[PDB]
């Protein structure tokens, strides 16, 4: 038996203790510590099986029917003798968990970001300690739906399913249930996973800049005067944008190089430009793709998506906070600037993005180039944890004199 626990009630935690205990031999115990989530979860679920509802690409929908063994607050019962622990949540709720799970998982434990966000194994490094380095740590790019609960604790759609999706591994010392295959199997047959050569590259691949800088394209002189109505997001952008997408994403390229050079037996080799990302993951999609600009704006998955907006004065006004912001930020942007920090390259393009997007939330993570901002103990950059060479950030081990 393979026994997953999957960490969460939000969208993907219903979808993936959906599909996860529809296959055979799988074991599913459901953790959520959001308050009493779990009792409700339960009330509402009674005798009943979870159901999810499948958008496929004929425009069908399959109805998968399961239930999980337990759905809990209690981790003991949760996570204990778990192969895989699952966590499905917004990336702030990521501390709960890793603290909860900290005294019950086991050696052999795969530890999944589904999805990671930034700086997710340094969190889980500082967490669990000297047991960190016995389990592995798997990171995913995204969700691998595109989801919605319809009724909550008792049925949940699946509006799109990802083709392909990546995720980085972190190999402990301990044998753990084999990662890709596994998490495959609970997955179905979509998205077809990939192993990412590097977890580094991995985080770095979140283009944690991409929402920040659209924003910023849109809203960044915004001469405080209303809009009609709310424009149009990805397709909205203008040259200037595209400009600042290729100006940050060389950024990555600058800090993935820096760290090969000062860390061989690194292979960082698959960060990519974002264009070149664009046309392999969304070619299909894409009808006009002779660069960056045309590659994201005729893009047909990115149609009717709009800026969030509020009612003012004479129109609609840019809606900040979101999780374009709360989250790409603290959990995103400035991870990438921690390790931009270490490997000592700088990053002028990440910085401008960083510095105002902050200010429009309300909170302060960068100031003057350095990781001291009011909130930066929020955030998940390695120099939080105290991980603050190339090596701590690779290998989790601080140093270490000796006299
Ligand atoms: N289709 C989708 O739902 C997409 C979502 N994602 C990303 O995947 C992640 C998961 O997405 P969803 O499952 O939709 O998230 P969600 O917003 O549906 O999750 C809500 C859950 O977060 C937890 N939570 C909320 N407030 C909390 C609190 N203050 N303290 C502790 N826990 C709290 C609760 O368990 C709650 O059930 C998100 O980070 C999202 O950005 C990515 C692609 C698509
Ligand atoms: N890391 C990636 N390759 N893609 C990120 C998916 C977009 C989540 N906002």
């Amino acid at each position: 038996t393979v026994k997953v626990c999957v960490c969460g009630g939000g969208n993907g935690a219903h979808t993936l203790s959906g599909l996860a205990a529809s296959r055979d031999g799988v074991e599913v115990r459901v953790l959520t510590l959001f308050a009493d989530e779990a009792e409700r979860w339960t009330k509402a679920l009674g005798a009943d099986e979870l159901t999810v509802i499948v958008n496929e690409k004929d425009g069908t929908q399959t109805e998968v029917k399961s239930r999980p063994k337990v759905i809990t607050k209690d981790p003991e019962i949760a996570i204990s003798g778990a192969d895989v622990v699952i966590l499905t949540v917004p990336a702030f709720a990521h501390e709960g968990y890793f603290q909860a799970m900290a005294p019950y998982v086991q050696d052999s434990a795969l530890i999944v970001g589904l999805p990671s966000q930034a700086g997710f194994e340094f969190q889980c490094r500082d967490i669990l300690g000297d047991k960190a380095a016995a389990v592995s740590m798997m990171s995913f790019e995204t969700l691998p739906w595109a989801c919605r609960i319809k009724e909550f604790g008792r049925k949940v759609e699946v509006l799109g399913t990802k083709s392909v999706l990546a995720a980085s591994l972190i190999k402990g010392t301990a044998k753990t249930v084999d990662p890709l295959s596994t998490l495959q199997m609970l997955h179905g047959a979509e998205p077809v996973f990939r192993l990412a050569k590097h977890f580094l590259e991995m985080l770095i691949m979140s283009y944690s800049f991409v929402h920040p800088a659209i924003l910023f394209g849109r809203w960044g002189s915004w001469d405080g005067k209303p809009v009609p109505e709310a424009p149009l997001f990805y397709q909205g952008i203008d040259q200037a944008t595209a400009d600042m997408l290729t100006a940050c994403s060389n950024e990555c390229k600058d800090v993935a190089n820096a760290i090969m050079a000062a860390c061989p037996g690194n292979d960082l080799s698959d960060d990519k430009d974002i264009y070149q990302w664009y046309l392999e993951y969304y070619h299909e999609d894409i009808q006009d793709d002779h660069d960056l600009y045309h590659a994201i704006t005729t893009n047909k998955s990115y149609k009717g998506l709009v800026h969030p907006v509020k009612a003012v004065d004479a129109g609609v006004a840019p809606d900040f906070g979101n999780r374009y912001l709360t989250e790409d930020i603290p959990m995103g942007m400035i991870v990438f600037k921690g390790v931009a920090i270490a490997a000592g390259v700088a990053i002028p393009s990440n910085d401008k993005l960083i510095m105002w997007a902050q200010e429009k939330i309300g909170k302060e993570y960068l100031v003057d180039g350095a990781l001291t901002g009011k909130d930066v103990a929020t955030t998940r950059c390695p120099q939080r944890y105290g991980f603050n060479t190339l090596d701590a950030i690779l290998t989790g081990k601080k140093h270490h004199h000796h006299h």
